[PDB]
């Protein structure tokens, strides 16, 4: 995860949501330093364990309730349990990654500091801060009104048939855990989008400074080679930090994209109220947007990294000095060798192609289950 | 999309079908210039919106009609809605690509002009114009008689049980939108086939001029290197212009190849008239041909681009001059680096392998659905 | 397809089976010449058309017979029609490839002649002839007793309930077409195995002559580079000749591996005679062996082609002369560039990985269909 | 398989379990020599044949018993037969690989001896021996208590309804064969983990000795190039030795991960005793751990092999001598050329991506079968 004074609200939100128990303390030479927060580590572990235990306790309390609200069936129980358990797994993986990842975070931030140090000409900070804050605020607000609307529609259905108020607020830990899931998505989307933006700036350096004695050109070549190595290693560091968390996030998103669609189809077939149908449509849209927050930044970063050698050849021809050509040859050898694709801890490569495979899964399941219903 | 006086009827047809609101005006130095047509942009947006609203209005009017003609079932409604909605999505994506794509079209045509400028020896214009016009006319005619036959068979079935004339002409916007889909297929097939033909000419240059002082050979090497870069970038420009349109076209084609087959199987099982069965067989053949108009040109272009280094090695050995060998080394470095595969906006690579995967999908669905029917 | 005096019986059998209407006439300078046989081309087209029409006529005659023997059901009809039609498609594709492939065959044989010309030290002809003749004889004999056993078991079942003799010999064209399918498999297996054996000899040249003035070493380097180009181009020529025929062969083999397994499962569930069960087990084994006659030779050829640069590096280090090192550098550049994987006309790459995918299909279908039966 | 005095207990256990009929005899010059044990080869073949015949005899004896214990159904019979037969196939493949693999084992051990000879600085033997012995003991113990618990729960269920003691001990050969399967897993996990650890040491050599006259640096470069070749060839030797055994192990693991899950779901639906449910949960966990003993070591080895050129570039820049740079260029050419991914005899590449595909299979089957049950 990325820690910087460009956008420190994201780090504070992640720490609040028990996903980054860290401390951001400066020294005199700038260089924001990330240290382990022992007071916040125990807070994160306690909050994660308490929230998971609470949502599971509410889950089995609804299951054992006299009139169940959310899980009253042989199949509704299984699907609701799968949804809650996959959300719990995503939360636990995010907390585990944020806890035992201090060294990876420190190394990634140290590399990013040197990356930003030599990217001055197109280092526009205000726009980056505004974009990051807007993305975080929009994500938190959309999930806030989504959880509020979900509470409202479930309250409406429960009151349709202490009545049910405690039965429906038994899922408050579930929505609190959804909040932590949104925070984890915010963190990963910020880090990957920052890596992609730095790759864009790296591509821009060679695109404008060269395709427009002279040892400054050789210095720029060496600095950009170091920058491309640092970005390629930062992608690997991110894959070490949130690789399994992103895997479980993708699994949760696929499971939700299947289960919410199945619930919407069943509810439409039963010819019930329009509120639950609209809420499930909003949930499907939100799940699609959530999926377009992990595959999209990784795809952008990989595509921008791949677009460096294709411009490096241009300097390879548009050079005459015997030293700068050798330097560009080394850079070309790098880009022939380097590969900066995000990996979900080695199981899969996160990019837009997943969007196809997920569909190839969903269009399968939605073809099977529906045909079993009718 | 490609604009040239070699075949200007395709551009005029695309502009008529609300898919290319552009103006082709020359200057004195040849160089056909493509400008944004503000009068035609509003016409395109109005036609697209009106056509989509009209086909949807007819869709729900048939659904709410006293005796529905095309959608009278719980499953027929869903499948017909899926077909109409996927056609609508393809049309909307094509219009959106043709509207917000002026810069990409201008850059692609500017690059293609320089490509054709230095490909004189095998620049045969009359055959290219005849082939493009024949392909466009055949596509439009086949879809015309197909829509006419579909109107006829649906009229026959509707009259089998204002009677039904307004109910059956409620789908005239649907067939008008199918016409725009055919026009979009024509446009993409023309552009991709032109890129492939230029790749073939590029391969022919090095295949005949070298495998048969002398600085003309070095000049030809440099010109062909520039040509291969321009073609590789033109493939990327096309992937930027029609990348998502081709994705939605492939999705529509897969959905139709499944739905038309399911309808044919159901209709054969019900033992009804032979006209609808033959019309659906023709529709399946047309959908297969439509699929063999996006994967086929992209596959041809990629295969012809891949067949350049495999001939570049021949000059790499069949050269003696110290400068021409270095030039061929740079060209070889390009072809080792370059990749000219069309991408459907990053989700998938369009080639003949899709034909396999589509089958692996269809043979799945046609195995499931049929087993659910029997 | 490969024509040589090393094994001319395979070519004669292929010509007899309407799969190679060619003439093998020598000139004084050795160099067996393949010419188009106009007398045999019309024979091949007539035999193919007559056989296809005859098997289809018998198919619909059994379907319309008073007591059908092989197709008396709603599903048995469909599965039997699929089997017969896929066999017919394979036969038609093989005949079409053998007819409009004179130029490809001539070029492939011309390249193979030069390949064998400079592979003298390990050119062992008697073993190659014996292996090819044994493979062809074993394939023909196994299919002969398989068709005989199939005739016997179907006669037994038909007589269990002109009685049925004409109804059961209505499928004699089907088994005659199976004979042509076996001949096509023999042809492709001979050609691909010859390409693989020549790749093995090429790998052996560099493995023994170098890893054991001296311009003979440079001559050997140049000759082996030419040989590797000729083999890589011969693989492409074979992919042009039998690319679609191999695709339809793989489709037929997958369809048969599914259908025969489904029939065996159904017959075991019905608790009928053991003869049909054993015949279907033999048919499944034969279909598996048939599949291990297209993926196996292509996989062997690709694996042996890939094992050339991995030994080329050895000479790259074990050389001292400034000219031989440059020659080995060119050879290494080839093997870095070259790719000699057989392609089924671009849809898929034929290798052992298909064996996995086929299973991933079969284990799917055999899981679905069976669960639908019980 | 790896034979060394570092861990000789694994070899002795494998020989005892009829998976390595070899003899480890030293000569005076160290260099542990592996010879074929004719006394142990016949013992291995007899034990394998007797065990397979015994488990099959017990299988059909339970099937033909008056009151079947494990297979009393139309589907339970099929699933139990599939499990037992896939275990038998894995055992037979392991025995066949261990018998006809003397040359491959000898070559692999000879290469590994030279690998370990020049890896002295980080050659820590005590930790390697402790880790290997602990892994083997833990695997054997976990499978021992698992088979004991399985015997106990099956005895409990059988006594719930000579009573059944001989019927339940009719599966003692099945659990004895499971022991041999565990031994095969131990052998492959030891060999692949040793290859990965040697790759780690190779990566460490260049990571510490260079990234910290001088011909010792060139000597180290040459030695590490030879080491990387030897490791790449040792991976190929392992793929030759246990390639098909690992394929059948993966097939068995997938079949078990599906069948045990189906049994657990059915047993939970039937609302039976908790002991069988907990035993099946333990079996699922053990099968997952077994799967994380073939994909995990191969993935680690491939990932560590891929992390060599990415550090080789560092010496490529951090060198000044004209000879050491040329040596590093040759090493870079290797790592650009080399590929050290384990292959299951060419059908598939064993890595963590399989974990995804297996899930994509399981999540399919568990979606189908369950929907067929309800
Ligand atoms: O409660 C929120 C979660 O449960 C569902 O609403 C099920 O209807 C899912 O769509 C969503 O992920
Ligand atoms: O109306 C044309 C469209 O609707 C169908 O005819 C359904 O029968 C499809 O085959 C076709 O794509
Ligand atoms: O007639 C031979 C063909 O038909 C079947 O026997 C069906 O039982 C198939 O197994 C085989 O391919
Ligand atoms: O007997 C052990 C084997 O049989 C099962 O227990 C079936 O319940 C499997 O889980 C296991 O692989």
């Amino acid at each position: 995860m990325e820690i910087s004074e460009t956008n420190i609200g994201i780090f504070y939100v992640s720490k609040l949501l028990a996903l980054a128990p860290y401390s951001a303390k400066k020294n005199s030479k700038g260089q924001l330093e990330i240290t382990r927060s022992w007071l916040f580590s125990i807070y994160s572990v306690c909050l994660c364990l308490i929230m998971v235990f609470l949502t599971y306790r509410g889950l089995l309390f609804d299951a054992n309730s006299n009139i169940p609200v959310r899980m009253k069936s042989a199949t509704s129980k299984v699907v609701t349990a799968s949804d809650v358990s996959v959300v719990v797994l995503a939360i636990v993986t995010g907390v585990y990654c944020g806890m035992f990842g201090l060294r990876a975070t420190q190394e990634l931030n140290t590399r990013l500091d040197k990356i930003d140090s030599t990217l001055s000409p197109y280092n526009n900070v205000k726009k980056d801060r505004w974009r990051a804050y807007a993305m975080a605020t929009v994500s938190l607000i959309v999930i806030g009104i989504l959880l509020g609307l979900d509470v409202g529609t479930w309250v409406r259905m429960a009151q349709e048939m202490e009545d049910t108020e405690l039965n429906v607020q038994w899922y408050i830990p579930f929505y609190s855990l959804y909040f932590i899931l949104t925070g984890l998505h915010i963190n990963f989307a910020n880090t990957a989008y920052g890596l992609g933006r730095r790759y864009k700036r790296l591509n821009q350096m060679l695109r404008t400074s060269y395709l427009s004695a002279t040892k400054n050109k050789s210095l720029l070549i060496r600095a950009m080679a170091d920058n491309h190595e640092s970005l390629g290693k930062c992608v690997r560091l991110l894959s070490r930090f949130y690789g399994i968390a992103v895997l479980f996030i993708l699994v949760s998103c696929l499971l939700h994209l299947v289960a919410t669609a199945y619930f919407l189809f069943l509810e439409m077939l039963n010819k019930r109220d329009n509120g639950y149908v609209w809420v499930q449509m909003l949930w499907i849209i939100f799940h699609f947007l959530r999926l377009l927050m992990v595959v999209e930044p990784c795809h952008l970063a990989a595509r921008e990294a791949r677009k460096t050698i294709q411009i490096v050849c241009e300097i390879e021809r548009k050079v005459f000095e015997p030293i700068l050509v050798e330097e560009t040859k080394k850079f070309w050898q790098q880009l022939l060798v380097d590969d900066a694709e995000f990996s979900a801890s080695g199981l899969c490569r996160v990019n837009r192609t997943i969007l196809t495979s997920f569909a190839s899964a969903i269009a399968t399941y939605l073809v099977i289950l529906i045909q079993f219903q009718k």
